[PDB]
């Protein structure tokens, strides 16, 4: 049971003072049976609901090995670290819900993978650096906030960040561009 071997490996690394994952116990044949995860008709791993759940620490790119997962929704915790470089290993994702955590570092170029992806939630964090162009190439893409970060440089206009307007992007370090409130200087 490869998925429920990744999803263990996440419980270890996350920090759960209440114990919400208490049910995750490995030795079943799959995880499909353990509070806050759901599975499709097939027994294979398509949700992740831990909103609001009390947690820290950090995350594991093991995460990558669930290849039908549709949404990870992890919002309202203390999660803090990186946001895993290869989430978008996870190309089913339809949903990407980080907001409101302790994430820092940037976004990752390879989110621009999910190419099903409806909604993109990282608000309410610390992440810095350039917001990637790749996720430009999202075009499904209906849900977009990145705002109260301490992102930088410039934001594009094109493919689905036509969609979008200052308020998916407000309160960073330093972005410019159209779709931003300040123009680029160059
Ligand atoms: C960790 O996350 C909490 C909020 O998350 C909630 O509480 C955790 C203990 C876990 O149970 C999570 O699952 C849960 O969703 C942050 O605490 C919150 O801090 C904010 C301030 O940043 C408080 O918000 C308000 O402040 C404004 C005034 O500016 C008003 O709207 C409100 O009156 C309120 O005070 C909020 O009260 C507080 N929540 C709790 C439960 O303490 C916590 O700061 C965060 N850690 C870090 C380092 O960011
Ligand atoms: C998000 O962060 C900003 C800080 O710039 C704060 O004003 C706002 O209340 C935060 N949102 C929530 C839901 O806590
Ligand atoms: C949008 O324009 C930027 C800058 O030219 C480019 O990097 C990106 O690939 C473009 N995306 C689409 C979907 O056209």
């Amino acid at each position: 049971n490869l998925e429920g071997d990744a999803l263990h490996t996440l419980r270890v690394t996350l920090v759960d003072p209440n114990n919400v994952l208490q049910s995750w116990d490995p030795t079943l044949v799959n995880p499909c049976t353990w509070f806050h995860v759901t599975c499709n008709n097939e027994n294979s791993v398509i949700r992740v609901d831990l909103g609001n759940a009390e947690l820290s620490g950090h995350l594991v790119p093991e995460l990558g090995v669930l290849k039908n997962l549709q949404y990870l929704e992890l919002y309202s915790n203390n999660i803090t670290g990186p946001i895993p470089s290869n989430l978008g290993d996870l190309t089913n994702l339809v949903s990407l819900d980080l907001y409101l955590n302790s994430f820092s570092g940037p976004i990752p170029e390879s989110l621009g993978k999910l190419s099903k992806l409806r909604f993109l939630r990282l608000n309410n964090n610390s992440l810095t650096g350039s917001i990637p162009m790749s996720l430009t190439q999202i075009t499904t893409l209906q849900v977009l906030d990145l705002s109260n970060n301490r992102l930088s440089g410039s934001v594009p206009d094109n493919g689905s960040f036509s969609l979008f307007t200052p308020i998916s992007f407000a309160n960073n370090l330093d972005l410019c561009g159209p779709v931003t409130s300040h123009p680029c200087p160059g």
